[PDB]
């Protein structure tokens, strides 16, 4: 069998005793609700911060929500993290990846910026892509709402926001913002497509993410197969900004990670992989229930610390 890691043994056992509907079976609104709980009772609690304010911002459909982190009140000029949950493109919140946020925020001590964007199947492929590239384009412009001056942006997401964070990193590649990409941080990402990989055939259950819930996601996004803004795989990477490609050992979406470092390395591009031994899927927001997962975590932030300089 595959090597798992006793507390995400014992959290994957609790799950399989939960048991309950699919998110096909549930409606939309319960298999949202289903996520806001599972992050609310496995995840560590938020750090304090000096600063934790909701914000918008113009995007292409209406004004776009926001929700600054900082632990600081005043700070110089310097890079600004941009954040995407994750959620498949259909859940997931500001709330949802809260907590993750402020630890991010109080361990890199940046500001960072996550965005609320449209979800699917409500709003369909490319929305969520518009609301993120929109939403980290006016972070770099240094708005005067934001309080903080963006030498450079910092994407960074997981699952579904590791497939924005790589797609906002090349659509700001190709047309700049008024500051540089200087790191990318894509965790447990979907760059390409996961049908036909060997990890999503060995996870396909029991391992929190399953196959049943990435169909169900890829039926209301509605992401085109030959589109880069879907699979960034597809996409230009002779210019990748410096990446951090963080993956799970267990992840049915795992070997979709592997894919996009290995075509970074390809290109000739500086790229840090990752791929966390014994965990699954989501391992960012369960740092309560599978307390070795805060490692994990601290791995992916130590990286960053030494990307940056
Ligand atoms: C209850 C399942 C939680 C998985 C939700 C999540 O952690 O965010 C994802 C985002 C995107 C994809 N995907 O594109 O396959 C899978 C997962």
């Amino acid at each position: 069998t595959p090597f798992i890691r006793p507390d995400m043994k014992a959290f994957l056992e609790a799950i399989a005793a939960m048991a309950g509907p699919t998110l096909a079976e549930m409606t939309l609104e319960e298999a949202r609700a289903s996520y806001v709980a599972l992050h609310g009772m496995a995840d560590r609690p938020a750090r304090e911060l000096a600063v934790i304010r909701n914000l918008s911002c113009p995007g292409p459909a209406g004004d776009i929500p926001l929700r600054l982190y900082d632990a600081r009140e005043s700070r110089e000029a310097g890079p600004v993290i941009t954040f995407y949950h994750g959620g498949g493109f259909v859940i997931g919140d500001l709330d949802t990846h809260h907590n993750l946020c402020t630890e991010i925020a109080a361990l890199m001590d940046l500001p960072v910026v996550a965005v609320d964007y449209r979800l699917a199947p409500e709003h369909p492929f490319p929305a969520a892509i518009e609301d993120c590239e929109a939403a980290t384009r006016w972070v770099a412009s240094s708005p005067s709402e934001l309080g903080r001056t963006a030498s450079g942006v910092i994407p960074i997401g997981d699952s579904a926001g590791g497939n924005a964070t790589i797609v906002v990193s090349q659509l700001l590649g190709a047309k700049p913002a008024d500051v540089p990409v200087v790191l990318q941080v894509p965790i447990f990402p979907l760059a390409s497509d996961a049908v036909g990989s060997a990890s999503l055939e060995a996870f396909a259950e029991g391992f929190v993410l399953t196959k049943a819930s990435i169909e169900f996601f890829d039926t209301a996004y509605k992401a085109d197969r030959a589109d880069p803004r879907g699979f960034p795989i597809l996409g230009d990477h002779t210019a990748a900004p410096p990446t951090i490609v963080a993956t799970a050992s267990l992840d049915p979406i795992r070997d979709s990670g592997r894919d996009y470092a290995k075509a970074l390395v390809e290109a000739g591009r500086d790229v840090v992989y990752l791929e966390m031994e014994g965990v699954t899927h989501g391992f960012t927001n369960i740092r309560a229930a599978v307390p070795s997962t805060q490692g994990d975590l601290e791995r992916i932030i130590a990286a960053m610390k030494m990307m940056l300089g």
